[PDB]
């Protein structure tokens, strides 16, 4: 599913770049 | 699934939504 | 799978929670 | 899936990280 590989993907970078900005 | 589907959506919206928040 | 189910659910509930506190 | 099962933990990781974060 295209849709969910998407958002996997959009998921990890969002709790990483969020991790990064709270840093 | 449905709930998949709207939760894909959800979490790439959340993503954009906070970016644009941060910047 | 009640993985993916409770990440769905809490996903939804991330966003609402996160828009309500930026608000 | 591994990218839907490691999304969903890191989703679940990150409503506890900013739920911490927020108190
Ligand atoms: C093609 C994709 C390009 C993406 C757009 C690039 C534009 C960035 C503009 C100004 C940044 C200056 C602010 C310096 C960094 C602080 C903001 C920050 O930390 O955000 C990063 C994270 O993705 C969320 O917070
Ligand atoms: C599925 C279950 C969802 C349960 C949802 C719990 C609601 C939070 C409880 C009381 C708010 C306390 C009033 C103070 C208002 C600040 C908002 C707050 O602290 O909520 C926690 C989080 O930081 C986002 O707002
Ligand atoms: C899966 C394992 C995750 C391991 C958990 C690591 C927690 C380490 C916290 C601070 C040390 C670095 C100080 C960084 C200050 C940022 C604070 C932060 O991490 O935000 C979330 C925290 O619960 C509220 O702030
Ligand atoms: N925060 C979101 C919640 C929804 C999912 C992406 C991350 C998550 C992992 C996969 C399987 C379901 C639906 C999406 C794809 C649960
Ligand atoms: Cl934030």
């Amino acid at each position: 599913d295209p849709l969910a590989v998407a958002a996997s993907i959009i998921g990890i970078l969002h709790l990483i770049l969020w991790i990064l900005d709270r840093l």
